[PDB]
C-alpha cells in the first residue's frame, strides 16, 4: 500500500533523452489506455535492453489531468503562465512524454512505441533529441548540473510527492532554449563569466557579492529563511551546428512553487530585474505538467 515512482524522474547521467509535446485531438478517454500501454511498454525495453537504464515520464497538463483525476489532487497545477509579461511564452500543451536513458537507439524505439500507444489521439507538436555534450556543459561551454540534487535519497527529497493522492508524483516544467551562439562569442570571457556566477574552464562559483544580482545563480539560487528552493533539473543540450541549438530545460519538484518562484525571479516579476542570459539565448516554449505515481497510471480506465 504505496506509490512508485515513474522511472524517468531520478536517473542521474543519462547521456541521451527524448522530450515530446502533443495535444490531445479527442475525448479524453484515449489517454486511459495509451498512458496504460506506454508504460507497459517501457517495462518490456527495461527487460530487453538492461545495459540501457532507461527511464521513461508520462505526465499531463492541467485541462487534461483535471478530467483524468476528476479535479482530485494536483493543487498546485495550473496552465504555465506567460512571465515577465512575454519575456518567458506560454507554450501550454495536453501530454509531456520524457525518454531517458545510456543510448539514443533505445529512447528511439521507446519513443516509436510511445507514438504507436497515443496513436491519432494527439497532435505532436515538439519533438526533440537531448544529447549529453563534452565535459556536461552546455552549449555555451559552462558546465551545467554542478549544484543539481546528487543521490537517489535527495533527488527522491526535492522531486517527488511525499504522501497523500499524489504520493509518488512530480510537478515537471519544459521550456526549449535557442541560443544565439554568435552573440555570446561577442562577450568577452570573464562577462560570460559575471552572467552565469562560474568561471567558465574551472566552473568555481563566484560569490554572491561579487557577481551582478542579474547573473543567473542569483536570480535562481533562492532560500526563504535559510532554505533552498530545490529542483531536479533533466536538461540537455539538443539541435544542430549550422541550424536551431540550445538546451532543452526541464525540471522536476514535488511543488511547482519552487520552480515558479525561480521563473518570476528570471524574468522580472520579483525585482524588475532579469537574467543576464537573455544577453545571448531566449525561451521559445513553456508548459508545466502533471506526472503521476506508476500506480495510478495503473488506475487510469
Ligand atoms: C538557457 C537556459 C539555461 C542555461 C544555459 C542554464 C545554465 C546553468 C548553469 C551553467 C548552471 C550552473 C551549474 C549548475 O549548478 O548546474 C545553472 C544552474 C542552475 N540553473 Fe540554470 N540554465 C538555464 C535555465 C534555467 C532555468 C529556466 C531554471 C529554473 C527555472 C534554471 C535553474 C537553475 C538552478 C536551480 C541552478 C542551480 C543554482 C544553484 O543552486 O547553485 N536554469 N544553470
Ligand atoms: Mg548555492
Amino acid at each position: 500500500g504505496m506509490s512508485q515512482v515513474q522511472s524517468g524522474i531520478l536517473p542521474e547521467h543519462c547521456r541521451a533523452a527524448i522530450w515530446i509535446e502533443a495535444n490531445l485531438k479527442g475525448d479524453v478517454n484515449a489517454l486511459r489506455e495509451a498512458s496504460k500501454i506506454f508504460v507497459d511498454n517501457v517495462a518490456t525495453f527495461q527487460a530487453k535492453f538492461p545495459d540501457a537504464k532507461l527511464g521513461a515520464v508520462v505526465a499531463f497538463g492541467n485541462n487534461v489531468w483535471r478530467q483524468l483525476s476528476g479535479g482530485e489532487g494536483a493543487d498546485e497545477l495550473k496552465d504555465f503562465p506567460v512571465y515577465g509579461k512575454g519575456l518567458a511564452p506560454s507554450t501550454q500543451y495536453d501530454l509531456l512524454i520524457h525518454i531517458l536513458s545510456a543510448r539514443h537507439e533505445v529512447n528511439f524505439s521507446v519513443a516509436q512505441a510511445a507514438l504507436a500507444a497515443f496513436g491519432d489521439a494527439i497532435d505532436v507538436k515538439e519533438e526533440i533529441h537531448g544529447f549529453r555534450w563534452v565535459e556536461e556543459r552546455d552549449l555555451s561551454g559552462f558546465v551545467d548540473g554542478t549544484e543539481n540534487p546528487a543521490g537517489e535519497e535527495t533527488r527522491r527529497e526535492v522531486a517527488v510527492i511525499k504522501d497523500g493522492v499524489d504520493a509518488g508524483g512530480s510537478y515537471v516544467f519544459v521550456q526549449r532554449w535557442e541560443h544565439n551562439l554568435k552573440q555570446l562569442n561577442r562577450m568577452s570571457v570573464p562577462d560570460q563569466e559575471m552572467m552565469i556566477g562560474r568561471t567558465k574552464d574551472a566552473n568555481e562559483e563566484i560569490d554572491g557579492d561579487e557577481r551582478p544580482v542579474t547573473s543567473h545563480l542569483s536570480r535562481v539560487d533562492l532560500k526563504e529563511d535559510g532554505k533552498g528552493l530545490k529542483i531536479v533539473r533533466q536538461s540537455l543540450p539538443y539541435g544542430t551546428a549550422s541550424g536551431t541549438h540550445g538546451l532543452y530545460f526541464c525540471a522536476y519538484c514535488a511543488r511547482l512553487y519552487n520552480i515558479e518562484q525561480q521563473l518570476l525571479s528570471m524574468f522580472g516579476d520579483t525585482d524588475g530585474k532579469r537574467d543576464a542570459m537573455l544577453r545571448f539565448t531566449k525561451p521559445v516554449t513553456g508548459g508545466y505538467y502533471f506526472a503521476p505515481s506508476l500506480e495510478r497510471i495503473q488506475a487510469l480506465g
